[PDB]
């Protein structure tokens, strides 16, 4: 059940201090110039109620989703020195570790 599977894996998400930036979707009173640089907003409370409304039709458009999540923090705020960039990075490498699983289950 890749479904329950990908909800555990947001779950877990939600559970790690690296995904607080994420959680929501991008305030644009608080970054005005952000539709600029980012054509397609996502969020991980956006990928959960995707996932709950039945509207991802497989794990790969699920993940898809979730790397759009990254993409995007890092091409609004690039610098590598920054503390975003480095939640990024963690978080990025703990969702590709476990989204490995999922995806061989599924082919």
């Amino acid at each position: 059940n890749w479904k329950k599977q990908c909800k555990e894996l947001v779950n877990l998400i939600f559970q790690c201090e690296d995904s607080e930036p994420f959680r929501q979707p991008v305030d644009l009173v608080e970054y005005p110039d952000y539709r600029d640089i980012i054509d397609t907003p996502m969020d991980f409370g956006t990928v959960r109620e995707t996932l709950d409304a039945g509207n991802y039709d497989s794990p790969l458009e699920f993940c898809k989703d979730i790397r759009l999540i990254f993409s995007n923090a890092k091409a609004y705020t690039p610098n590598k020195r920054s503390k975003i960039y480095s939640m990024t990075l963690r978080l990025s490498a703990l969702f590709e570790e476990k989204m490995k699983k999922i995806s061989s289950d599924f082919k």
